[PDB]
């Protein structure tokens, strides 16, 4: 443990060590910060104290107004910056500790930061790898006997997102105003959304790129993922539903995805990782590899109404429902020759185990409007209200000790 | 006329004045330049003379590297630069002509100039506006009733593409592996694409964006359109046709997009707007506006194998085919609230006319390969060999010049 108190039930402690984009009141201008406990490491400050091999010509990484650039250094770098940080926040060590004057420039509170994006997302991209989510959907709009398509068990199926519109946890998301046809003996009419929705994700950032025409190998997949962060992709269904054959999902999606700030190190995640889900039939060879890269990550929603008192807590599932791995979705996604790049963000797709408690969505969660979610105090929804608040939060669980994601939040504003 | 003699069929009279970015051999640095006849006008070198109210305060944005914030600066910014530089590049004006230092260093021909891509696009979006592209390809995958899709007439459907792979003229694009089903008895394969494609289409960039959650009227469209490229948006079609539903074109497409590097400012096509093509059924009101914003730009596709000496045209076709305009692109694209940003990129789609020689795939000219593609010389095509050079050309007919958007040139390499 640390000289910085972490409680128990802290989402940082030492174990943790996640990286974020941070400013101040005092100081506006959005810097790289590390949480632990309730404060934040300004590595800006402490740049200076990254002396070995890989980082000492690169402290200038630390100095950027995204973290970017620290991804694309690749693994050498990021498990020397966390051996480094480790040992400088080690309750035993003097450095850090006992130099009065860094340490009050170094630290701040969490409670007085600003949050922002921890990277520029050049591409986001969405798979769709949660097997139940994809075949609750196949029920819900095609029936049980053709619930998969013929490709869904054979590659990482994804789209290209919307950059642009992610945002930083606690962004207010206005419902989005479009075409709809809720009639299909009459034209589409224009209005707002009547079915928004959340989907609870997680997503993973690219580290080192590869270069344009030259594939990432299986096997060297995991080199090249930084962190995790959960997700919301809000959802447009009634507009997404007109939109999105034959070319995809569009207006649906790109009105608002929401990420939390604080990313993840892979290496944090690493004591909990689980055996990779059985796939049957077996992939081709260029998606076949043996190393588990599963991850065993609490995640919850909870719901809370404008009016409400208390949130209620709508979703409970967990990131070890995932058929496709990461290592399987970056491999699939640079098969072609596609240039991956640091900071591009990967997302899983809606997250949801077979429990219906743990679908993530409430398209599901309602079964197309069917069922009335209970969310407390006489109230109940199928989709999201006006004023709606969303909460995403997550954590892996450790002996006395949590590896936390902090959240990932928005509420609902009225169309406009 | 210019001071700098053009020729009476160069890309380049002072009529256009494209604006992009170029080094040399002498100075490595990512520059802003503007073509005229054959020669290149440094804009970092003469940014001291954009005097005005909109640019004197601005004019750091012509030493960039991209041509982003000029982009952002908007319409004043970009009109008043315009009429500089015409007065500037006069024959009756001294103040560049007769000032041969400044000329010296101001000027470098375009044979000695490497482009580079003109933005750093932030989001890429792909249409399908062209009626008989969509047509053609609903024939041969549906069947002759079923061409078009319940939802293309009411709304300009599109996707969001992959932004990495955008690479400029000259860029050689190697075949792409990946999963492939080319029939339906056995299991997908691995291996290299066999029908590979590329597809005539045009792009425009994006100036001021919109703020998140704020609609662009379409009335305002226009004031966010800066100037266009050529794009060729190579295709890999057994892979696409795998992978593609339910959530859209991927790897498909992913692997490579070539446009051109000389953005054309739209005031340089004005001249050469004609009427929309008439829409019925008639759009919703969002999407509904008289100003004329279809243009007549000639274009031309050319293919040459490895050992051919000359290359055959594949393609003549033309901008004024497209259904769905820019602006209702632009206003489609932002209804829902989604933030376009300086130096976004959206493409037209495949460009298809009605007439047989305008089809603007060789999966439309080929016809899904039942018909051979005579170029010339012994030779014919289905889909692209390796080695074959793709060239895209436009240009604008007036009387005595042409406003010329220069080459969209690639070669295909062999698969890995
Ligand atoms: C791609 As979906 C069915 O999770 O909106
Ligand atoms: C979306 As297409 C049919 O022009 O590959
Ligand atoms: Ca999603
Ligand atoms: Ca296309």
């Amino acid at each position: 443990m640390s000289f910085i108190p972490v409680a128990e039930d802290s989402d940082f402690p030492i174990q943790n060590l996640p990286y974020g984009v941070f400013s101040t009141q005092s100081n506006p201008k959005p810097r790289i910060g590390v949480a632990i406990g309730d404060q934040i490491l300004d590595l800006s400050v402490i740049k200076h104290l990254f002396t070995g091999p890989a980082l000492s010509k690169h402290q200038h990484v630390f100095d950027e107004t995204t973290l970017n650039n620290f991804m694309g250094l690749g693994q050498a770098a990021w498990k020397e910056a966390r051996a480094s940080l480790q040992n400088l926040l080690s309750a035993s060590q003097a450095r850090l500790r006992d130099d009065k004057e860094l340490r009050q420039r170094a630290f701040t509170s969490q409670a007085s930061a600003t949050m922002h994006l921890p990277a520029t997302i050049g591409d986001y991209t969405d798979f769709y790898s949660s097997r139940q989510h994809a075949t609750n959907v196949g029920i819900m709009f095609r029936g049980k006997e053709n619930a998969l398509l013929p490709n869904w068990l054979h590659l990482p199926v994804g789209y290209h997102g919307r950059a642009s519109s992610i945002v930083v946890s606690g962004t207010p998301i206005r419902r989005p105003m479009g075409q709809m046809r809720p009639d299909n003996s009459k034209p589409p009419v224009y209005g707002a959304c009547r079915l928004l929705d959340m989907e609870l994700e997680m997503a993973f950032f690219v580290g080192p790129g590869n270069r344009f025409g030259e594939p990432i190998p299986i096997s060297k997949a995991h080199e090249h993922i930084f962190g995790m962060v959960l997700m919301n992709d809000w959802s447009a269904r009634d507009i997404q539903q007109w939109e999105y054959v034959p070319l995809g999902p569009f207006l649906g999606k790109s009105f608002g995805t929401t990420i939390s700030p604080w990313v993840v190190p892979m290496d944090a995640l690493m004591p909990f990782v689980v055996p990779n889900p059985k796939q049957d039939p077996k992939p081709l060879p260029y998606l076949c590899h043996s190393q588990p890269y599963t991850f065993d990550i609490n995640l919850s929603v909870s719901l809370k109404g404008e009016g409400m008192s208390q949130a209620a807590t709508i979703c409970r599932s967990n990131f070890k429902h995932m058929y496709w791995t990461m290592l399987q979705q970056l491999t699939h996604h640079s098969v072609n020759g596609c240039n991956l790049r640091p900071g591009d963000l990967l997302a899983s797709g809606t997250i949801s185990g077979s429990d219906p408690e743990s679908f993530g969505s409430m398209l599901e969660l309602s079964w197309k409007g069917t069922k009335a979610i209970d969310v407390g105090q006489g109230q109940t929804r199928t989709f999201l209200l006006d004023g709606d608040e969303v909460i995403i939060t997550g954590h892996c669980q450790g002996d006395g000790y949590r590896v936390g994601f902090g959240q990932c939040a928005g509420k609902v504003l009225p169309a406009l």
